[PDB]
RNA sequence: CGAGCUGGAGAUACGCUUUGACUCGGGGAUGUCCGAAUGGGGAAACCCACCUCGUAAGAGGUAUCCGCAAGGAUGGGAACUCAGGGAACUGAAACAUCUCAGUACCUGAAGGAGAAGAAAGAGAAUUCGAUUCCGUUAGUAGCGGCGAGCGAACCCGGAU
RNA sequence: GAAACGAUGACUGAAUCCGCGCGGACCACCGCGCAAGGCUAAAUACUCCCAGUGACCGAUAGCGCAUAGUACCGUGAGGG
RNA sequence: CCCCCGUGACAGGGGGCGGAGGACCGAACCGGUGCCUGCUGAAACAGUCUCGGAUGAGUUGUGUUUAGGAGUGAAAAGCU
RNA sequence: AACGAUAAAAGAAGUGAGAAUCUUCUUCGCCGUAAGGACAAGGGUUCCUGGGGAAGGGUCGUCCGCCCAGGGAAAGUCGGGACCUAAGGUGAGGCCGAACGGCGCAGCCGAUGGACAGCAGGUCAAGAUUCCUGCACCGAUCAUGUGGAGUGAUGGAGGGACGCAUUACGCUAUCCAAUGCCAAGCUAUGGCUAUGCUGGUUGGUACGCUCAAGGGCGAUCGGGUCAGAAAAUCUACCGGUCACAUGCCUCAGACGUAUCGGGAGCUUCCUCGGAAGCGAAGUUGGAAACGCGACGGUGCCAAGAAAAGCUUCUAAACGUUGAAACAUGAUUGCCCGUACCGCAAACCGACACAGGUGUCCGAGUGUCAAUGCACUAAGGCGCGCGAGAGAACCCUCGUUAAGGAACUUUGCAAUCUCACCCCGUAACUUCGGAAGAAGGGGUCCCCACGCUUCGCGUGGGGCGCAGUGAAUAGGCCCAGGCGACUGUUUACCAAAAUCACAGCACUCUGCCAACACGAACAGUGGACGUAUAGGGUGUGACGCCUGCCCGGUGCCGGAAGGUCAAGUGGAGCGGUGCAAGCUGCGAAAUGAAGCCCCGGUGAACGGCUAAGGUAGCGAAAUUCCUUGUCGGGUAAGUUCCGACCUGCACGAAAGGCGUAACGAUCUGGGCGCUGUCUCAACGAGGGACUCGGUGAAAUU
RNA sequence: UCGGGUUUCUAGAAACUUGGAUUUCUAACCUGAAAAAUCACUUUCGGGGACCGUGCUUGGCGGGUAGUUUGACUGGGGCGGUCGCC
């Protein structure tokens, strides 16, 4: 049904010419509006409403509504049903997602939604089904290992939600055809192979080859 | 001024003049709309608002920067002027230094001219005496891949 | 370059009175002048503009124009 | 999604029904394959016959944005 | 030479100095998803009327889109603006910058989107939802009366906000049929006399217990503070009570009544021809939208403007005796565009140019269907030199004896094929395809009968050489290379074996991320994304796979030691002076990133001494000798296929070997059928030749 | 804590110091949530914080870009040979 949310709008480039390549596909995505804090609500449910799939994200966002009669989307992480309910803050019980800090937090206790800086919102393991795990409390900096297979500090003034996310892991995807890209990506790369030594650095030639392996520019 | 005038254009018709026209000189009053343009908008000259006065018709104000305020300023001028920024072809019989050049051009500020100006100096006589210009000194002194080539100043005579 | 002095960007950063600056490395003696405040006619430049003059042209010359930046080319800047 | 059959693990196959698809043929539309014509042209790139795509990575309008060593480029140094 | 498309004319009459060409009439031909009609863009008066004939019009010209004067365009409701916002453009304060200047929240500007009140006809030579007529609707301001109480923000919320594909039911436009109905008269050529033939056959408004699909529907009390900044008699959330159906609300539209138009044609005059006035019928059945009922049904994923208008809630605020509202009249009604061309002699193309140009309407017959093909209505038009001749030669066509690819570089070219229906249909395979494989048969007319008819099937007869009898309309096959595939490219010589591609892999980036744009600790793109995410490179479905060498180059790491800048800092030497002192040069030490150096990595550069080619393929689009040798097909084969292998100079992601399918791809082969050829002939049309009119060019 | 210097009270003790590092803290500086979007402020504030970064200078890397260079003889040009002296 998706509701209250904004519209998005394509575009590669600003002030002036193409900066990141490629990309200009689309298929006019809105955008709805999220919530990465979850703390000027710090003490109440809300029901699960749905799991509405929105574009931009990959993470089968969840509809929450908390108690006062307000609405919010939330990125719905690996496991609430058809209209589970959730409170948050500190009186928080690690369940199925809730915006509690750190410390009281368990250990190697998968959460997301993490941050990475104090309010500011989630920054953190907010992606596919990423997994942020904890690991040792410190002074009031943390262990985690971000899905990325690192060890970053961080402070329980930092909130996260239990669990991972997962919409199911783009697995089966595969896309198919050239155009499931169009679908969205663009022109699809050009090899600076079959390219010109007058644009890109591996251009020229006469048949094919390499030597010195560089990226557009040097 | 003194007897024509009725714009180039010359064309028909009506007409104005010594009760002084016309032309000429010199101050006024009118002057829409755009344009720094400023009420606001805007594809220049077109659309649209508000306050104040007002019989209607109609009249004035409504940009911003400084400044109590009075008052000043935003733009524009052919070349000339000072500042900010600053090429290359070209020459070196090839080229990077150098040369062309602080030239071309851009930009800014102002004027009728500017800039510069009252020696913490020139310079060797214990001399001179603000700055600007011309003559000459001098193609010297000196700079220079000491190549190509570039090149002052005091002194002295004048403008003032 | 032995290279003074002026100049300014970054750093440092003195004296005020037998004080200070300079006189092309640097020192002495010698001499010259006094900075971190301002102002300033005149001669000099140019020519859109006016007058006068010319061993200047006199209509393929002279300004592009005996007038037109018009006609005409160009999206245009521009040319003409 | 509805039924039929089955039998050794088998899947499976059958009648229903549904309406998928850089699916099929073809006009518009969008291309431009081969031949001939044209070569002081009807035209500074075309015509006839012939041919490819045709719900798509599709075709197109208005508005707007990106530029010179710069843009743009399903990439020819192509277009600007 | 040419006179701008091979869509053709012909006569009569007229005008006039003068006509192939101007007007008129009557024939003819051409277009008809257009060569018809309506906007938008763009042009400007080309529009109309009256004149003209120099130049412009490829000839003429009495004519013109040309020359001249005059006229011609009319809106409260159509568009736009006085309302809205999108990308983008801007922008008081604010962020940066040698200058000029670049940014940038709000706000403002900005349609091609939203939003909003008129419909039927009439008519100047030339305009019409703009003028007239007919009735209507909209805001506003006012009065009259009803009402008798609130109204209700730059503010809240609701709402306006919308994707693609497919599709059920109702219907309207629109079209068709008929011994429906109205109108008009004639018919003869042999027949028919009317059961023939021709034309017309309704729109606006208002009321109606009529018919009616389809479409839209919760309400209300109360509660919870933590939510809408605040308030809230609204919204959001929570909970109790009655809602299958119905129940409502609503009608697309149909019918009837009435009224207003219009309506085939009819009457008189006509200054020569328009003008004026009159008026019939309105049937039954069938077809039918990409439009309306609508914000319908369903499925799908690649997940679908914003703002104001708008309903509602209140803060403020006014008054609660003359409110909000309703009705009835009264008054009001700004600015710009409104002609004509408009797929085209009136726009872009130097030209009245065979080109280009967005959207909408776009009839009938026949043909499964259609916006296709043929004819044709309406409507438009016969392309602005013309007339003879019937040679060569050239262009575009039709036929062709015997032969049938012998042509040739090659079957290039052109024939054959060609539609629907029934039968039938292989190798191989990713089981979907290959498949419209191949090959074969049917198709016309009539009568009867059976079927659901427009029509089909069963059967009997019929005519022709011939029955999708006209027009549209796949020739097929085997074998191989190259890329898997739809796609893309060299606007004006290359479409391909290029580029892209799904998939694979290397690699880097934890967020102010890498990376990129930029004068700029400005701003911004990546991304309002956060590692199953973002960048760079290379490889290119799927299949089995991916070998050996880190010496040299590059990278990550290690990291003792060697080397190495500025600077700190020290001996030391030296110049001048009477001296303090002032002063030139100065050195060991200490001082980074890298560089040396140690180690590693090949889906890194890359080689096959650092090492020597596992699988696989091999004379290959990479072979030189070479027409390798033998086998295949041919009568005969430099090329093609098969194997072998002596791989000049094959090789595993510049990937190796394979691979159903696909290809305006290239190579070889076969069937068919041909004028490709033996070898050309005849025939047509358009030039070429002749005459009249106008009259180039390169070149010299 | 390591460097040393200065002054005093007896190499130590004390103090004044002036440096490197480690660490730590934080008013500058930085940056994020809130009623008032970029910005200024109020503060919870939150965390970073002497780093980054900006400015001057040092040396490295730098085909990313720029300016350029790349001889002549030559029975044609390149390849080969050659170009001075006896
Ligand atoms: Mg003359
Ligand atoms: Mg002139
Ligand atoms: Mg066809
Ligand atoms: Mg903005
Ligand atoms: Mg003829
Ligand atoms: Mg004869
Ligand atoms: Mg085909
Ligand atoms: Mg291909
Ligand atoms: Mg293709
Ligand atoms: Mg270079
Ligand atoms: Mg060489």
């Amino acid at each position: 049904a998706l509701t209250e949310a904004l519209p998005k709008t394509g575009g590669r480039n600003n002030r002036g010419r193409i900066t990141s390549r490629f990309i200009g596909g689309g298929h006019k995505r809105l955008y709805r509006i999220i919530d990465f804090k979850r703390r000027d609500k710090s003490g109440v449910n809300a029901k699960v409403a749905a799991i509405e799939y929105d574009p931009n994200r990959s993470a089968r966002i969840a509809l929450l509504h908390y108690a006062d009669g307000e609405k919010r989307y939330i990125l719905a992480p690996e496991g609430l049903t058809v209209g589970a309910t959730v409170n948050a803050g500190p009186e928080a019980e690690p369940k199925l997602g809730n915006a509690l800090p750190l410390r009281f937090v368990p250990v190697g206790a998968v959460v997301h939604a993490l941050e990475l800086v104090p309010g500011k919102g989630a920054q953190l393991a907010r992606s596919a089904g990423t997994s942020v795990q904890v690991q040792g409390k410190e002074s009031d900096y943390v262990i985690v290992r971000l899905p990325s297979g690192e060890l970053r500090r961080v402070h329980s003034e930092c909130y996260a939600t239990i669990g991972a996310v997962g919409n199911a892991e783009h697995k089966n995807i595969v896309l198919g055809k050239a155009g499931r890209s169009r679908w969205l990506g663009r022109k699809p790369h050009q090899r600076g192979s079959a390219m010109n030594p007058v644009d890109h650095p591996h251009g020229g030639g006469e048949g094919r080859t390499g030597a010195g392996r560089v990226p557009v520019t040097p």
